[PDB]
């Protein structure tokens, strides 16, 4: 038993991370700017256990992974977290279940997931 | 602010706790499963407080049953203007589907289910 947060009211909270799904399709850069305007970043995958809700996410959504692969915050992609699969020539990646990243053209519009860490 | 309290591995949203269960069970077995977790099946009371339900994919048991109207496990009645009820099978139980639909279903049919706690 626990509390979850802190998060803004309109975000899903799970294991002290805040998540928000955006259905208006945008390219990777526009998606990044949208999350930033909400004091957040695109989804960062750092723990299969602490982010196991991602097993339930269907369809395909921008996350903050760019091409080695690294996150927006400049940190590296830890091994054993995502299976990166070629799909379209590009330097950005879409999250899909379960813990997959599909390589995609950064200019192609897609739905996206923003995330705020609380620590 | 903070959301909860909830059990550690449940989703929290606007102070309600939600858990999806992938093992298919009939309505009665699903009700017993949620009760074992000191919870109940999903109750829908507000499209605003529960707008995350717009994002739910597929069909899942909720706590709505027919006896002279539809009622939740807790005995309260279905509020008007909350769910569109759709009938394509003979039954006395209902599956939730987005967006704010209830599909009448045979209580004996195995389905995935959503538990909720508050
Ligand atoms: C992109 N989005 C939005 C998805 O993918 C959504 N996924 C499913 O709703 C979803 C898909 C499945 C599933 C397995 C195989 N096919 N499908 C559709 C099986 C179950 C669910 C599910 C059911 C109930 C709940 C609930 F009620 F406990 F919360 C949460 C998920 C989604 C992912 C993560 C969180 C949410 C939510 F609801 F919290 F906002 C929704």
């Amino acid at each position: 038993e626990s509390y979850c947060g802190p998060c803004p009211k309109n975000w899903i909270c799970y294991k002290n991370n805040c998540y928000q799904f955006f259905d208006e399709e945008k390219n990777w850069y526009e998606s990044q700017a949208s999350c930033m305007s909400q004091n957040a970043s695109l989804l960062k995958v750092y723990s299969k256990e602490d982010q196991d809700l991602l097993k339930l996410v269907k369809s395909y959504h921008w996350m903050g992974l760019v091409h080695s692969w690294q996150w927006e915050d400049g940190s590296s992609l830890s091994p054993n977290l995502l299976t990166i699969i070629e799909m379209q020539k590009g330097d950005c990646a879409l999250y899909a279940s379960s813990f997959k990243g599909y390589i995609e053209n950064c200019s192609t519009p897609n739905t996206y997931i923003c995330m705020q860490r609380t620590v």
